[PDB]
């Protein structure tokens, strides 16, 4: 099975198809489901506010999108047991609206007649792969899984380098993070979350986040001792998260940035830098997350010690390269 | 004196309260209607991202607002004549969600139990108030009004001096504004206006009004000689209307500024100045509109001459003072 | 007491200071400002704020001073302190806010100049270093020149005061999310030799270091040493927020935190308490030095091993200048 | 000619090295000239808020640039006068710092040995060339030109299409535009422009340019026809400029559109668009202006007209692609 059809063809659903293009994959898009019109998805998919003109020819019909030369069956089903994915034979959904971020709401695709759903966000107690992390733990059985949030992709691939390295006692994170379509352009009512009905181009936002709080998932040794949030301010996209830990281990930062240069190498989803960047110069990186030994920082008085190290991540386009590389392998198991 | 309900507690129904308070208004808001609880109500009441917290007390029950220790009743009907106007008494509805802009459709609040509606935008032929243009068209009998969009209010100022001064023979506009919630945070469908799907803190959006085409409901004379359109840009409120127009006879700059002065004189809905502002020193104008001398051009060759006019508007605090404004008649009357 | 004023450095900070001064209606008079530039410039600055709106006084100048609230005001243009001419309208202490003075070196030429004292709106160095409600017991009659610290210390130093008191803190760090300034650039260019300070401000997040932690000390003796952090400059115009992590000398839970916090903040002009949801923009104008906000505390916790993380909002503008004028006031009347 | 110096490594100098070497040019960078060290050039070379990654390999001595393997001097004079040009053999100065525009000041680089300047701003009355609109102008005798602005090069090729076409009898444009260096981050002086004052990325700020004023040295006929402003807005790039013009001939907007489009097709430095794009989309262009025929607009009362063309710019990149192709021409004569 490498037919897919993509379930919300927003932000995150729109750069997966670029990336599946961008790295030739074998992987076939048949079918998109959204909300809205092909015209209106073509628009989209032309013009990229944060990466720009589409690199392949964009066309719709009334019912489909034509891309790079390809017909791509468009539907408009609000809930996702009535897709008919079957009708272009679309097997694996990636589930992209954050409609259906739980083994029982995205059975839905299931019994909409695919095979399997990866979800590209957190879904509660099911399998979660942070690419190159933990995707050995990816089965030939699993129909319905998660690659959790951009954020656990940022945090866990520093995570378990300490982990393996020193040992992480317990840990707090918080990553300062652009603001994304949950939030709001003007300050008015979003559900029940008060701070996401602020205007989000405007402030710096506490904001809750998962990513520490369920990193067991992912790194089951450290179940329980992450807890972390976010600060949502206002870069388009572009991110970075600081982990303060208590280590198993005295260190100096030199061994920190020596041992997380080591879990780089070779690694295509974890990267490196002690350059002096800034969020922007992330824009577009194909990694789930870049280590900056720039910043690594430790505390220490006495027998006590607290170390501070941060990664860089593209929550839009980095995530994506992860959420790919999962995809590729979780539709050969 | 009358007593009010609002329905869309938004950016403009919550600075309609704001206002009211603040000129210690004889006119009583009852009622607030909108789709949220009085808690979600109370705190974007009482945050407010461009004017900072609220100048009075608010507090919530499950049912009601508590603002400077007064009730007010919060209904959350989807459509208007659902809402019960008649438990509080409101007389006069002010309209300011979006949702009701004809005299049909707002006729809803009359089945509901109101005697009159204030829209707050345009809402096709019916009568069209710019407070100190042409509010004295106001009678008794009125029960249905518009107070057009915030770039009317700042169009029409200028276009009745020019017009009354020099004669207008044809001219155009276009408005450098501040983004709104008809915008999109992320890029994301929006309707079928393509471009306002588009990032509107990161993008200059061109956007289409209806201010220059429909302004003969407020200056009958200029009907027909008038086009324009909106570039939307990342400011979180303040605005600017640039004018171009062939006039009746010939002009110099300090002509055209001297007439325009006096017809800010003694006018409190529209303002004069010859300072080197900016956008954000118009937010919290209590004018509709602020003409500004600096950036009169008058561009000539023989016998003719493009004569390019500036004023400044704050579209959301500025306009609600002339909606007020035309409240305060409305509700005398 | 004294009452006469100079303002070095009319810029953010210094024209905060004036409207500050006129808010509370001090007996402190400004009587003179200088500055790089003419009064024309200075007073289209003052009437016309990006971040606080229109000045609530009236406004008007001549080719050498401001008229301010129907007040003259004298307007210099000395690049080096030791020439301003502090003496023809008599200011006795100068509020060097200029950036150009940070050290008791620079800021005595301004008593050379003829001035009595001195309150430099920034750190510098190994002076005496005062943040109001937390240590300005320690001015005395002697102090002739004296800093405020960074706005960062005053958001860090209340909230680690009071868990120093309650709780002790045997070793913390600090990130402050924080608004840029005018130490950053508008587009992409050099700026110093700061690489990150020469990236577009308004368009990054952009690591910053600071001061803030590492010279607590001059605040808090007792946590000399024991603090480390940075800022991560993000684009909003004014709003910033600080996070500390600590390891506190007892277990605890999150009310209990916060209970000790909201002690502290009771009946202290300087330092508030918040358990509302606010974002940055709700903190711009703010009339204290630092808001502990409740709802973003948070305990973690494995066996013996605790980590706490408090959180403070400020506005490193407005609520700064509250806590210089405050310092200023008492400086001012001993 | 094939060697170059840069004076003035800001975002216009190194988006001139990037440019000539993406098109793979024979013109060879060989030096630069700047205030600040090799490696704050490098860090900013390599890194770029606007553009991304440079996408060749960047590194520094004490005394070089090494771009892509290839050597640059860089010297830090303050004054022309003193930059070495003679000693690496740098034949053409590109110049882009704001402080040599004239070709009385430029005449530095000269008495410094190099046999040409291209001034990268409006140089007062000297040979002022928009390419593909005049760059025939230009022979083997000239030794100090310049290419005008980034609104000039927006301005010009829509002018010079409506004047071949239609005639153009006065006109006067507003651009709506990128933030640039020119502009504050936070209040406080900047020499004596009140506007240029004020925090750039906060507000709307009316800015002068002599665009309109100074067509005649690009388009003689339009000399005196033409004035015009901007107003600069919270992007980082990416700008649009409007004409509103009093035309020789009645129109039709269609009519307008297809002169618009014959004057673009084959044309490398002006585009043309029918689709409904925003300012972020024009962020890399490779033309010097797009006219984007979705906002032609005709005002018609009678005898009288008033047409609005609108046509895109990348103020950084896409005017860096006219100043390019003219150096290339200027480099072979
Ligand atoms: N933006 C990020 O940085 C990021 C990163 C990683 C993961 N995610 C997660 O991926 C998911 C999507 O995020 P996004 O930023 O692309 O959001 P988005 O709002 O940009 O896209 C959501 C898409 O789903 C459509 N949609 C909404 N409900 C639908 C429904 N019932 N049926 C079909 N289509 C529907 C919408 O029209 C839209 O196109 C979320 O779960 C999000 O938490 C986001
Ligand atoms: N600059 C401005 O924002 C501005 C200026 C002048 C006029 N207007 C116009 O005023 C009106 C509101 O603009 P806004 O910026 O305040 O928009 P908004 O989106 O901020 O507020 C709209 C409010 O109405 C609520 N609402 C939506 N549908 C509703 C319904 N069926 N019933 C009850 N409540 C509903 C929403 O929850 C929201 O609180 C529009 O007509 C707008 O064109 C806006
Ligand atoms: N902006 C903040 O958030 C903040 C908060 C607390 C403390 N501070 C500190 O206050 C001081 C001022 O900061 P700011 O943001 O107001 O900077 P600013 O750049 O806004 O103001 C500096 C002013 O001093 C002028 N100036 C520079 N050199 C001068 C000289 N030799 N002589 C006279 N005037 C000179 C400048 O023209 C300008 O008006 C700095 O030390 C800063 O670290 C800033
Ligand atoms: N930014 C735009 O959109 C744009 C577009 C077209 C033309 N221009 C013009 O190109 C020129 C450069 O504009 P920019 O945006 O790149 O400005 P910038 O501020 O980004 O770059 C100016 C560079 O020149 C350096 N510099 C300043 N003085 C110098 C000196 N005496 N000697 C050597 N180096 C010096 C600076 O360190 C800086 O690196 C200006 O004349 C501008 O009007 C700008
Ligand atoms: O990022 C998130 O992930 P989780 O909250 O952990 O599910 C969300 O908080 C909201 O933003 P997003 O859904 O776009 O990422
Ligand atoms: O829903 C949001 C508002 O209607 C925004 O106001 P607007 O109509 O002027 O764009
Ligand atoms: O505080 C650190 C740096 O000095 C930059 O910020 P500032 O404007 O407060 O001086
Ligand atoms: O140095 C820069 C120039 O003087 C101004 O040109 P600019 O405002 O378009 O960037
Ligand atoms: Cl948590
Ligand atoms: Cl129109
Ligand atoms: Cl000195
Ligand atoms: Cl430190
Ligand atoms: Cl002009």
């Amino acid at each position: 099975m490498s037919k897919v059809g993509i379930n919300g063809f927003g932000r995150i659903g729109r750069l997966v198809l670029r990336r599946l293009l961008e790295v030739k994959s074998n992987i076939d898009v048949v079918a998109i489901n959204d909300l809205t019109s092909p015209k209106i998805l073509a628009y989209l998919l032309k013009h990229d506010s944060n990466y720009g003109p589409f690199p392949w020819s964009v066309d719709f019909t009334e019912d489909s999108l034509i891309v790079d030369g390809k017909s791509i069956a468009v539907y408009a089903e609000k809930e996702a047991k009535n897709i008919p994915w079957k009708a272009k034979g679309a097997e694996i959904i990636v589930e992209c609206t954050g409609f259906y971020t739980s083994a029982e709401k995205s059975q839905a695709h299931l019994d909409a007649g695919a095979k399997k759903v990866l979800i590209s966000a957190p879904a509660g107690e099911m399998k979660t792969i942070v690419y190159n992390v933990n995707d050995d733990t990816l089965d030939g059985n699993d129909t319905i899984v998660s690659v959790a949030s951009c954020t656990t992709n940022c945090l866990a691939p520093m995570a378990k380098a300490l982990h393996d390295s020193f040992g992480i006692e317990v840990g707090t994170m918080t990553t300062i993070a652009a603001y994304t379509g949950t939030q709001s352009l003007v300050d008015g009512p979003r559900g029940k979350d008060l701070r996401a009905s602020r205007a989000a181009a405007e402030n710096i936002i506490p904001h809750t986040t998962g990513a520490a709080k369920a990193i067991g998932l992912v790194i089951p040794e450290l179940s329980g001792k992450l807890k972390g949030h976010a600060q949502r301010v206002p870069v388009k996209t572009g991110s970075v998260t600081e982990l303060v830990s208590i280590l198993g281990k005295k260190v100096t930062a030199e061994e920190v940035n020596n041992a997380l240069k080591q879990a780089t190498t070779n690694n295509e989803s974890f990267g490196y830098t002690d350059e002096e960047i800034v969020s922007s110069d992330i824009i577009g990186s194909h990694f789930g997350s870049v280590f900056d030994a720039t910043q690594t920082e430790i505390t220490a008085v006495g027998d006590l010690q607290l170390v501070k190290t941060v990664a860089w991540y593209d929550n839009e386009y980095g995530f994506v390269t992860q959420l790919i590389r999962t995809l590729e392998k979780f539709a050969k198991l």
